[PDB]
């Protein structure tokens, strides 16, 4: 690749972050006065387990959705076989929620955005789920103290998706040359904005994995106390992710 190309890609991959996010940034910086009453987190935390864990299956669900977006927006992601997408969007479509989630996350008082107020880890104790709960408000806080602006994220995840290493590629070379040029893309922007200090305080790439296998392990927990809670009433895509759906939304 030359440098034009360098810089069209880094251009492309921002504008597919920009128009693949469920929410607009604008939105949810407006909406931080809008906290959970002492109230209605008493509610939250009295809600039944079952019924909280389809709330966050549900939100997880709609997430992973725009996530799908963003991946076929990605200049060289459709150009790989089904597979391959398919692949790719299992192993990295949680991690890329999990990079995505800082900026609905507020470290002055360490709330997430959920059902359209602002609240702690503990509106999140009826699932019986703790320890994922609070690595999740860590590994976001641990972003926030980056303070990455939207094309850092979008070149980022743009990354956590097209990872060459993941085990079942059919053509790891061809995700080998897209990881490159999108390396050359994220690395470029960073020297051309004097931001390559980054680098060495982004998540090492075991903690996006430790994330995801602490959620895969919760679930399966879960599913075993309400296995018809999980069949009946958790959304498909998110059962083929965790416990198909992946066929059609690519073809779409
Ligand atoms: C804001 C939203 C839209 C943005 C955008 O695209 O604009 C991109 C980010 C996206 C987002 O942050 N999220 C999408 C849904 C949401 S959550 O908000 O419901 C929420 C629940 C629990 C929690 F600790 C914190 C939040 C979510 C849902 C379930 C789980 C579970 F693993 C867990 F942990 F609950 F167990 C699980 F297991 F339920 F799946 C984890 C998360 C973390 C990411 C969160």
């Amino acid at each position: 690749a030359s440098l034009t190309e360098i810089e069209h890609l880094v251009q492309s991959v921002c504008k597919s972050y920009r128009e693949t996010c469920q929410l607009r940034l604008e939105d949810l910086l407006r909406q931080r006065s809008n906290i959970f009453s002492r109230e209605e987190v008493t509610g939250y935390q009295r809600k039944s387990m079952w019924e909280m864990w389809e709330r966050c299956a549900h939100h997880l669900t709609e997430a992973i959705q725009y996530v799908v977006e963003f991946a076929k927006r990605l200049s060289g992601f459709m150009e790989l076989c089904q597979n391959d997408q398919i692949v790719l969007l299992k192993a990295g479509a949680m991690e890329v929620v999990l990079v995505r989630m800082c900026r609905a996350y507020n470290a002055d008082n360490r709330t997430v955005f959920f059902e359209g107020k602002y609240g702690g880890m503990e509106l999140f104790r009826a699932l019986g789920c703790s320890e994922l709960i609070s690595s999740i408000f860590d590994f976001s806080h641990s972003l926030s103290a980056l303070h990455f602006s939207e094309d850092e994220i979008a070149l980022y995840t743009a990354l956590v998706l097209i990872n060459a290493h993941r085990p079942g590629l059919q053509e790891k070379r061809k995700v080998e040359q897209l990881q490159y040029n999108l390396e050359l893309a994220f690395h470029h922007h960073l020297c051309k904005t004097h931001r390559q200090s980054i680098l060495a305080k982004l998540p090492p790439k075991g903690k996006l994995r430790s994330l995801c296998s602490q959620h895969v392990e919760r679930l399966q927990i879960f599913q075993h106390l309400h296995p018809i809670v999980v069949q009946a009433a958790f959304p498909p895509l998110y059962k083929e992710l965790f416990s198909k759906i992946l066929h059609r939304l690519l073809q779409e």
